[PDB]
């Protein structure tokens, strides 16, 4: 429920808080709605995300994400986003998902944020589903509730982004495939969560990482399943001179005219969400791959890649 006269921070111990991302109080009008809003941090210096819990109603709300950035699209209350959720670089931090219980953070384990060089805001997008849960035209006020701590920690959540840019589906064609690579060199990250986005013409979408020339999996998911951040079977260690390479499985059946990447519905996505934690004193809390620097590599991608699950 809404938090009325306490307000959203919760003071936990001298160093820590809770701190609550919540919608003020909205009523969804129409179906598969997408609602935004924004929270400065509280504290300007540098925070490190701990733990996050969702505070979601167990009936209207489909899925939730939480993101990291300086400037979000809108200022104010709340506005509509169908994932135009901040102008500069959105920094993925949670997923909730109805259907897909979410995977707890490894001990130890933080993102930072604020100071010189984290976010200074959190962008809390809700998407409501059926909303027949609202006839009694009721105030929801589904969010999420942050673990915020001044305590270093000896692990760095961060994340490793690869998206396509460039991916053009004709109508009709029944496979294509839009393929990520880059050279990771940095210091060695750890995987411990993927998440998968494709919209309604994604078939199945892989990661991997290729050391040697031998494929080792990252994840692999129907997009069109719950896209919450799924736990890594095994922590894949990605270190200097591995590349990281992705294919997410297009179709074009039932579509008039061409499909190609961009913001809204009726146009496509492959994104591949790698979340990794580093040693804190290597570590750096993002990365990003829209290129494709190993093109002739993905002809020893594994059979799997190209099969849906
Ligand atoms: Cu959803
Ligand atoms: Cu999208
Ligand atoms: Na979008
Ligand atoms: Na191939
Ligand atoms: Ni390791």
């Amino acid at each position: 429920e809404c938090l009325g006269t306490i307000g959203p921070v919760t003071p936990l111990d001298a160093s820590d808080f809770a701190l609550d991302i919540r919608m003020p109080g909205v009523t969804p009008k129409e179906s598969d709605t997408y609602f935004c809003m924004s929270m400065r941090l509280p504290v300007d210096e540098e925070a490190f995300v701990i733990d996050f819990k969702p505070r979601a109603s167990m009936d209207t709300v489909h899925h939730m994400l939480l993101f990291g950035c300086n400037m979000p699209s809108s200022t104010g209350s709340y506005w509509f986003c169908d994932e135009g959720t901040c102008t500069d670089k959105a920094n993925i931090l949670y997923a909730w998902a109805r259907n897909a219980p979410p995977t707890r953070l490894p001990k130890g384990v933080g993102f930072r944020v604020g100071g010189e060089t984290g976010s200074k805001y959190f962008v809390l997008q809700v998407h409501y589903g059926d909303i027949s849960a609202f006839r009694d035209n009721h105030k929801d006020c589904s969010g999420v509730s942050v673990h915020l701590t001044r305590v270093p920690q000896p692990l760095i959540a961060g994340m490793y982004l690869m998206m396509s840019v460039d991916t053009v589906i004709p109508p009709g064609e029944k496979v294509v495939n839009a393929d990520i690579s880059c050279q990771y060199k940095m210091y060695p990250m750890h995987v411990f969560a993927y998440r998968v986005h494709t919209h309604h013409l994604g078939k199945v979408v892989s990661g991997y990482r290729v050391r040697n020339g031998q494929w080792t999996l990252i994840g692999r998911q129907n997009p069109q399943l719950p896209q919450a951040f799924y736990p890594v079977e095994h922590p894949v260690d990605v270190t200097f001179g591995d590349i990281l390479a992705a294919r997410c499985v297009f179709t074009g059946e039932g579509r008039t005219e061409a499909t190609h990447i961009g913001g809204t519905s009726s146009d496509e996505m492959c994104n591949l969400y790698i979340m990794y934690y580093m040693e804190a004193k290597y570590a750096l809390s993002f990365m990003t791959c829209t290129k494709n620097v190993a093109p002739d590599m993905f002809r020893t991608i594994p059979a799997e890649a190209n099969i849906p699950i």
